[PDB]
């Protein structure tokens, strides 16, 4: 085959610094991208009316952190309403962000949509317009974008189907956000639901991520300008069998090194519903794992940074700091699992 | 693999009906789905100002041509602003068209985007929403669509990305239709721009086509339920060697043979620009060529069929009859055309 | 991207006019290429001993039979053995088979290997020095080959990767066998073994013969110079829910017409494990398919035209006659089978009617 | 979606620890596995008649080199004939190999095919029967395999028929290696013949092994239990423009990270032609390259290991000592080099 440079050297300079301060050693990801629709649940678990000044003042509040959080955040992933909103003293959200060290990322993706022919499996979309789009967000403050796939582990899937399409629309999402100088996030989520276990869970990633890699190098992306946000490799969230840290990031390093290419810069995991705790701890053991990691390997966490910050928060502005006290508390503890220094307190049977 | 059926008898057995009425014996396909941006050349070659009323008056002139039309013409493919106008006497658009015996289209596709990293190709694209668009047209009165892809022919093109993802979108694209009741016109468009000669053009048309329906079974294609709008296996508009009808027309049926499964319900061939001679004369000897063909060989023209319609228009509401008067005659010689009753007056070498 | 011509004009049209005539109107396939350890089984059962002079014995028997065969056979799939063996007279099988008519194939494929890390599914070998193989073939009399790759219908399978390999394994020997004169004919067998219905044996089918056909594509291959052999569209061997012969000719009609391209020569199908009557049967309800067909629709049966005659035979040398009476009876229901004017209702016998069925 | 495990624990270790052996740290390969025809033009470049006893003692000749080539020798890739021939005091050559730290590799291709259709390109066979031959090969000894594929560079090839073709004959014969206890070493050689500059070299490498490795994994290949042997990144041999040691150990290391996956053992560079020294310095740049590398980068060299010591020995016999020293020179010139400790005297990253 012969080659058509997609990027210049300065361009893939620009990507390639962008996604390495954003995994910086010790720094993750705080993924505060949800919608009004998906953080409507959220809000009225504490009895908050879903408003646009209420949903400013929770983003403002986990945005506005002490500095203590700063080195423990490398980027923070907002959706499209919170990336024109002001804090209380009239500063953007996005400067706000950067002022505190910290990379601005944006949701891009246009939710997902039924795979016809599957066993409900599905596909995303978004791509329409996606590079004027891009272009508009990067003058407007981000440098990295968000956009999520979804697979589920059953009986007849992830179908061929399903994981060939869905790997070719990351690339495609991928292909148009490098063009823009956005480094691209790709999130092909296994979903943990179901009764399958660890090793079936490794299995089905194993073979996801090399289709999605193979989906990169056939549209020509360069892997040092992007990042990773995969699903750890975890037993099904209905499974009979138990398993410990410990196994869990084996099977999860095992997968990754099967499967990512040195040249990607990092590995930003999602919390998958997991725990505050629970996703600490994982992080911790997988960064532990005695076996070689040639990429950051840390964390892009929705509810698993903003879950006791929320409940604190109780809509009630007299909670201001109690709450953000609850983020700061599970942005530290992540920053110290990204480096195996988090305390609570026979690889071939892969 | 196991199925999970995309369609039940039903859904088949409307879109298969659709289709077939498009490509019914002696009948074809109006393409006048031109946007505001692709009409503006011609009008202007005319002296007309582009306003919504001239284009609603020169559609008018079309749709309202004399009953002679009427068995020539199984579908008319509209834009989205033509679909929801009306003629003066009040009646919608897509009513008039039925009320002629034809099938309405409507245009779905939102244009070419380029494909980083290759020597100027493209993907399309259109898929967001999609599905609610399609609804909504089939509710406004249409039962097929159009979506154009393009390739070209050169000296690293089309490359195996676009090749490749051109083929997939297509699949997207006619999954989405066909959920929704819409008979997908799969066009896979190749450019006849360049001086490569006939088999050049017939290698590249074979591997394009076959990657098409690769992808087309992959996304559970109802193949019956489609047509394909093609391109006729020519030289390239540069070319210096000089071929008849009969070898345009023998490199053409030879291409198809070999790609297209008999399933599919018709092919529509694309004019390309030719002009309304060279596109009823070619689509005549296509017709007229000894091999089997499986399926109905019709047409699916733009200017071959409005060319000197629009000419002898020239804005004048004045030459309203004798512009119609010459697409009637278009649409008279390429019925006959699609019948191999037309006339103005070794294949193991394939 | 750029043609580099596979085959010259002359070259597509030696194997075009060989697959026409492999195929002609009325006419289909015997396949005899039973290996010694497959022949065994049948010499076993009529309590013949599977020695070398018996094979070509009963081998003999099939291609001498009279005259009336001439029409109804357009060509003999041979084993290695039996192409350089001789009749009687001294004249070499296959000129004994091209004298009255009928083109002489040849099988090329080492059998099939287990494909590690499925669930039990396999792949086929057999490509390693095929081209000389071939072109010596070729200068011994044959002008086309059998490759067999098996596909079986699961929870699981067939697999991705069984379906891709098989595909590209088939598509590799057609490419061989086009370079040097002989017509591939592409069989990927989906064996009817399970209890699944109608409509899974269709969905499978339309999608291994999708994969098939890109393989093919991606290889260069010519259609035209080729011939396919796949299973008819049935239930399940175990499958309880009934189907009718118009069902079955449907839906293997259906499948057919959804992946295979008309530049296709011919499609000849093969037996499974249909008994004499129900593949003769079965082959003219699908011509008898109101569905366009773009290819001759044929057979290559194997037991589905031994059958009866392995009984009448017997082994003893003094059955000879009514022996090749029972396959010349077959291979006349046969020819009218593949134009939709076969009838039976007589005396076909009782084992055209059992079963031939045998587990995988 | 589901699997439907290959292999079972014991035998991925098994794969494991021989393929970390023969790439521990200071080790490369021997590749002397040519075939009779092969190795008639490198017999006629010194007039020595092309017998099985003058095969036989130029191999022994490299086989039994003193003890200095031990910890430079991680293994050593035979014919089939060499794997059942014996040195003089009668002990098969596998075992001479063993002896000195050494892990024994047989070739098992059958050499290239034309594939038709395409300018000139080939693919490889080899797959009849290779359970069965690799489970004799075990058993008399070898741990390892070779099998070249190759790719070339043109105006219109590496063709996507060629990449994918090359691509799924080296998993199956990757899968049939594992499956009897044999470490595959996967050889998808790119000539470095043509005009190409080096950047059209990186790109090609990038989307071959990027076809490779997708095929393993359609395959259930074990890659822990894999080697890779590629060529290095270079320009090619007609190319007018120069570069250095630096840009060539960049583009390759680059290629690499971009496509092999952490899981592979390691990558055993061929030399492809180069000179002896060449061939050394580059290894060494490629290993002091300021990238990070989590596989080990050493050497699988035919003639930049044999090109002098074939020379020396000139097929007299008493030349052995001085033909020895020639390769013991090599192998520990290249035992530095996969280190990037070597040195003639003994002892801009996003342009990419």
């Amino acid at each position: 085959p012969h080659s058509h440079p997609a990027l210049t050297p300065e361009q893939k300079k620009e990507l390639s610094d962008i996604a390495h301060r954003i995994v910086a050693p010790g720094k993750g990801i705080l993924a505060a991208s949800e919608s009004t629709g998906s953080i409507a649940k959220r809000l009225q678990s504490i009895g908050t009316e879903n408003t646009e000044e209420n949903r400013r003042f929770y983003r403002q509040l986990l945005l506005t952190a002490d500095d203590r959080v700063n080195p423990c955040i490398g980027g923070v992933i907002l959706f499209h309403e919170t990336l024109y909103q002001k804090a209380d003293d009239g500063r953007p959200f996005p400067q706000v962000i950067k002022s505190k060290g910290g990379v601005v990322g944006i949701k891009v993706d246009k939710g997902v949509v039924p795979l016809a022919g599957t066993n409900g499996e599905t596909t995303t979309q978004g791509l329409d317009g996606l590079s004027e789009r891009c272009a508009q967000y990067k003058k407007d403050g981000a440098d990295f974008a968000k956009w999520r796939c979804v697979l589920k582990i059953g009986e007849h899937t992830p179908s061929a189907l399903a994981i060939m399409e869905n790997a070719n629309v990351l690339a495609r999402y991928a292909s148009i956000c490098q063009q823009n100088g956005i480094v691209p996030i790709v999130e092909p989520e296994i979903l943990p639901d179901g009764d399958h276990d660890l090793k079936r869970c490794q299995y089905v990633t194993e073979k996801v991520l090399a289709a999605v890699y193979k989906a990169l190098s056939d549209h020509h992306i360069y892997l040092e300008g992007t990042l990773l946000k995969p699903n750890m490799v975890t037993p099904g969230h209905a499974c009979t069998q138990k398993y410990s840290h410990e196994e869990i990031a084996m099977a999860t390093v095992t997968a990754l090194r099967r499967t990512v290419p040195p040249a990607v810069t990092g590995v930003t995991f999602l919390s998958g519903g997991q725990s505050e705790e629970e996703a600490s701890i994982n992080l911790n053991a997988i960064n532990k794992c005695p076996l070689l990691k040639p990429w950051a390997l840390t964390f892009s966490y929705g509810r698993a940074l903003q879950a006791s910050a929320l409940k604190a928060w109780g809509g009630k502005k007299e909670n201001l700091k109690a709450a953000q006290e609850e983020y700061v508390k599970r942005a530290l503890a992540n920053s110290l699992a990204c480096q195996g220094k988090y305390t609570p307190s026979s690889n071939h049977a892969y």
